């Protein structure tokens, strides 16, 4: 279950998530837009799902993309803040899952975000260990999809 | 105009928002649920819009309501963090506005949250001065609906 997935994140994994978030979460606008632009560059097949945002190739200049990207970073902020209480983490994860289920986003498709996250982490010198930690958090959401 | 509304957030208003947020934002789960339960209690005619959350009278015991409430507080955190840059505040406000326009929420009905905000602030010893500052922030969202 989602609870099981959340109730699997160990102290060491939580430590790595918090340490890396202190850095990538410090520039939500810059890193949020970087995450989305990287997703669109490496997974062009996902561009169609974001038609509400308009021309996503405009990057930072696109107000709707910027607003979406900053907001996405607060969903991650939410998750990081709830790490020590699986019950709370589960209810916020399920809420975000519903927002993606309504858009027909499968667990496999949601997992496409792992590549962009790995690249953004690497830009701040956080290596594979950190990428693996984030994949475990992403897997908690996948358990709800 | 959302831009003219954002211009109403002067130095003094921003300071009052930050100072009060330091307190109410410290307990997102507790104060978030308190905000929602107060809204439902004083404006029963709005409960119909939240059918997805199930039995809202259950308060904290309702997992969907708790998830929704915590997430709502991160939207406010987002707004507070963007007070320095009007261009960024506007794009995150417009993003939130879209989520409410889709649910058929008018500027007038969105404004019903002012009563609950005043009450929650009052319970923490923050008076009308602070309630008025928060009404100005809510007004920016209203301008986008
Ligand atoms: C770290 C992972 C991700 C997080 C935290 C996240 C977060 C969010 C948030 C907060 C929203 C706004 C929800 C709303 O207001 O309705 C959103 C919207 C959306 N997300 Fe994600 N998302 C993630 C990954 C993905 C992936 C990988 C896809 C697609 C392959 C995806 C597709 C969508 C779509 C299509 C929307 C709707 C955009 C719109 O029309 O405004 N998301 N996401
Ligand atoms: C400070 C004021 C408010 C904030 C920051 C706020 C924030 C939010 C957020 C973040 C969501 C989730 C969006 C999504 O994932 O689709 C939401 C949903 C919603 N809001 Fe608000 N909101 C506020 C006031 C109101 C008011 C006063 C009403 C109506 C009288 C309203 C009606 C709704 C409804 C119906 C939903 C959808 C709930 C669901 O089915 O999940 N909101 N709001």
């Amino acid at each position: 279950s989602v609870y099981d997935a959340a109730a699997q994140l160990t102290a060491d994994v939580k430590k790595d998530l918090r340490d890396s978030w202190k850095v990538i979460g410090s520039d939500k606008k810059g890193n949020g837009v970087a995450l989305m632009t990287t997703l669109f560059a490496d997974n062009q097949e996902t561009i169609g799902y974001f038609k509400r945002l308009g021309d996503v190739s405009q990057g930072m200049a696109n107000d709707k993309l910027r607003g979406h990207s900053i907001t996405l970073m607060y969903a991650l902020q939410n998750f990081i803040d709830q790490l020590d209480n699986p019950d709370d983490l589960v209810c916020v994860v399920e809420k975000l899952a519903v927002n993606h289920i309504t858009r027909k986003i499968s667990a496999a498709e949601f997992g496409k975000i792992n590549g962009p996250i790995k690249k953004v982490l690497a830009s701040k010198n956080f290596g594979d260990k950190y990428a693996n930690a984030w994949a475990k958090l992403v897997a908690v959401v996948q358990a709800a999809l």
